[PDB]
C-alpha cells in the first residue's frame, strides 16, 4: 500500500562510470563496510554508470570535450530519481566538484577529503598515485597543505608508467596494469613515502591482492568515499 | 535512443554489484567511453523472495514494479534483474513495463552445452519450489538434479550465509554441495542463484564439470541486445 518515497528513504546516487570498473569496485565496497543482517538492512543505491561522459584528462590537459555537461544531466537524473545524496566515485571529476555542488539539490560529499581524512595522522610524508590531470590540476594540493601534508608525485617518467596503468585496467588488463604500477608503488616508498594515497580510482583494482606486500599502507580513496557516505546515511534519525 | 540498460536490482546488493562488473568484463571496450551505458537500482529494501512465496511474508511485487518505473524514467531502454527468484514476477513486470525486458532463466537456458542433458541446479528453494527453471528445461530436453532435502537446506544456508557476508562459510557449506551433485551425474550445473558466483569464485577450476552463471548469461544476452542496434 503506502510505500516510502526514495528521497524519504535516503537514497544514495553513485555518479560513475569514469571508469565503469571503478563503478563497479564501489558498489562492492557499499555491500563490504556496511554491516547488515541481511539484503534488506543494505544501503538504498541508485547507480549512474553511463561511461559517455569524455574523458576527463584530455579535457584538462588537451583542452578536449568538458565532461560537465554530463555530470551536470546524470546528477540531476539521479536527484530525479530519488537521490538524497550523491557521490562521485572518479578523483579527476573533483575538478568540478564545486560547480556540480552549485547546481545540486543533493548532498554530495568530496572524494577528496574523504580520502585526506582516512590518512593516519602520523603520516606526514605520502605518496600519490593519480591520472596526470589529477595532479596537474592540483586537486589533492590545496587540501593537503591544509593538513600539512607532503605529497610524493612520481618523477616524470614514473608518472607516464603510472598513467599507463590506470588506462591498461580501463583497457581491462590487470596483470600488464599491475606489472606497471607495482614498481611505481616501490619507487615511491624507497623515496620514503610512509602512506600512499590510491587517487585514482582505477588503482585499487590494479593493487588488489598485492597489497600485504606492499610495504606501507594504501589509502583508498574509493572505500574513504564509501565510508564517508554510510556515516551519512546512518546520521538519521530513522537510521542512526 | 542511447539504448540504457536499466539493472533492477539489489536483490542482494552483492549480486547486483557482481553484474555490473561483469557488464565491464564481458563488453570489449578500447576505453572508458566505448562500455555499456547502465543505470542501476540497488535499493534492497524489496521484501526477501523466499519468504514471500515459501513463507507468506510480505509480496516484493509493488517494490519491483516502483524501481522498474523509476529506471524507465531515468530512461532505461531495457531491464534486467540480476536475481531468478524474483523471476517468478517476471511476466507481471514485464506487462507493465515499456522497456525491454530479458528473463535471467532463458538466458542462463540457452548457456548450457547442448551435450549437457543431466544438470544439476543450485537454487534459491523458492526457485526450486516454484519450478521456475523446470517447465523451460523441459521443453529444452533438459534433465535438471537438485540437490536431496538435507542437501538443499546446505545450500540455502550458504546462500544467506553469502548475503549475511561471509564467504568463507558460504563456501564450507556449498562446496560439498556441488561434489555431491556431480556424484549423481551432472553434466554441468547451473549456478541458478546469483550469489552462488560470488561463493564459488576461485574453486571454479578445482570444480569437475561446467558451471553456469546466471548472472553472466543474462550480462551476454543484455550486450547482444545493446549491440543489436543500426547505430550500435
Ligand atoms: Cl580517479
Ligand atoms: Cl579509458
Ligand atoms: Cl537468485
Amino acid at each position: 500500500l503506502y510505500f516510502q518515497s526514495n528521497a524519504m528513504k535516503h537514497t544514495i546516487g553513485i555518479l560513475g562510470g569514469m571508469g565503469p570498473a571503478a563503478t563497479a569496485d564501489m558498489l562492492e565496497k557499499f555491500v563490504e563496510l556496511r554491516h547488515a543482517s541481511c539484503d534488506q538492512q543494505h544501503i538504498p543505491l541508485i547507480v549512474s554508470s553511463i561511461p559517455d561522459i569524455p574523458d576527463r584528462t584530455a579535457c584538462l590537459l588537451s583542452g578536449g570535450p568538458s565532461p560537465y555537461r554530463y555530470l551536470e544531466r546524470y546528477l540531476h537524473m539521479l536527484e530525479d530519481a530519488g537521490a538524497e545524496c550523491i557521490v562521485i566515485p572518479c578523483n579527476t571529476a573533483h575538478y568540478w566538484f564545486d560547480d556540480l555542488q552549485n547546481v545540486a539539490k543533493a548532498r554530495m560529499i568530496s572524494i577528496l577529503d574523504a580520502t585526506l581524512g582516512d590518512i593516519p595522522p602520523s603520516a606526514r610524508h605520502v605518496g600519490l598515485l593519480a591520472t596526470n590531470a589529477t595532479l596537474a590540476t592540483g586537486l589533492y594540493q590545496k587540501k593537503a597543505l591544509a593538513r600539512g601534508l607532503t605529497l610524493i608525485q612520481p618523477e616524470d617518467a614514473g608518472q607516464a608508467l603510472v598513467m599507463q596503468a590506470i588506462y591498461t585496467l580501463k583497457r581491462g588488463d590487470k596483470t600488464a596494469a599491475q606489472a606497471l604500477l607495482l614498481p611505481q608503488i616501490d619507487s615511491l616508498i624507497a623515496r620514503g613515502a610512509q602512506a600512499i594515497i590510491m587517487g585514482c580510482t582505477e588503482i585499487p583494482l590494479i593493487v588488489a591482492g598485492h597489497e600485504r606486500a606492499i610495504a606501507c599502507p594504501m589509502i583508498d580513496s574509493t572505500a574513504s568515499l564509501v565510508r564517508a557516505a554510510i556515516r551519512w546515511y546512518e546520521s538519521w534519525p530513522d537510521t542512526r
